[PDB]
């Protein structure tokens, strides 16, 4: 098999028997797939940066072992020039407790597995054709520092309402150093998503929230400037494509073939 670097991939493996899936020494964990009763599913995702040329997975079973072999591909990411504020990339010492602060509790929720659905069907992505930097756009920020883009942005006017795309926990709701406003939501499954660069946060940790409730207006307070949404997806451990998600994690969940959106 093939995939994009920064991409994820919905495997799929026989049920019966089936012990576990290992990386190397990481277990992959599994779900039913929510169609065939004799499959199960996990969320497989390759890092943008420095993947590995090669995957190979095993599959344990009673009697027999399975490997599943996936290639990483380099794909077609583009790149653009940013000019930001000094401050998002060069941030004065004394502000580097507060980041080193919320990077442990990003990692606590992100390291903490639910192991069932939260979400409800398939996801909303925004009704929304201007994308204004797509996932892993190659950026350079102030002519001599480099980034890739981790999730998806949107051209919006400031202040316009932004939906939970799916249904979940609350795990972030506050603003934070590098991308301003935020709200993170645990779907289960290990798959968060994420809206950044707000105005306004209309949620609070630990709320549950449903697909199409309001969680706030987008805003201009992210990292890079001007009004926008950002969007993204964190699934398999990794920052992955989140259109691109949804386009496969719909394909497999959709309770209704019409149109996803709120
Ligand atoms: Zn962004």
């Amino acid at each position: 098999m093939e995939l994009i670097k920064g991409q994820a991939l919905f495997l799929e493996l026989d049920k019966k028997d089936f012990l576990s899936l290992k990386n190397n020494d990481k277990n992959i964990p599994t779900f039913a797939h929510p169609k065939n009763q004799e499959k199960i599913l996990a969320i497989f995702s390759l890092p943008y940066k420095n993947p590995p040329q090669n995957t190979k997975l095993i599959a344990f079973y009673k009697d027999k072992k399975e490997e599943i072999f996936i290639k990483t591909l380099e794909g077609n990411y583009k790149s653009e020039k940013l000019q930001v504020e000094n401050k998002k990339i060069f941030p004065p010492k004394t502000i580097q407790e507060r980041i080193a602060k919320e990077l442990k509790e990003a990692n606590a929720i992100y390291s903490s597995y639910t192991p069932k659905a939260l979400f409800n069907g398939a996801f909303n992505i925004p009704l929304n054709s201007f994308i204004t930097s797509d996932f892993g756009k190659a950026r350079t920020f102030n002519e001599k520092v480099a980034s890739y883009h981790s999730g998806t942005d949107f051209r919006a006017a400031t202040g316009t309402p932004i939906y939970a795309a799916n249904s979940g926990v609350v795990k972030i709701a506050k603003d934070r150093y590098f991308a301003g406003n935020s709200v993170v939501i645990d779907h289960g499954f290990g798959i968060y998503s994420q809206y950044y660069a707000l105005s306004k946060i209309d949620v609070k940790v630990g709320q549950k929230i449903k697909k199409g409730e309001l969680i706030g207006l987008s805003g201009a307070s992210g990292r890079v400037s001007g009004p926008h949404l950002h969007f993204g997806i964190l699934a398999g451990g990794k920052q992955v494509d989140p259109l691109d998600f949804v386009s496969k994690f719909n394909a497999i969940f959709q309770l209704e073939h019409h149109h996803h959106h709120h």
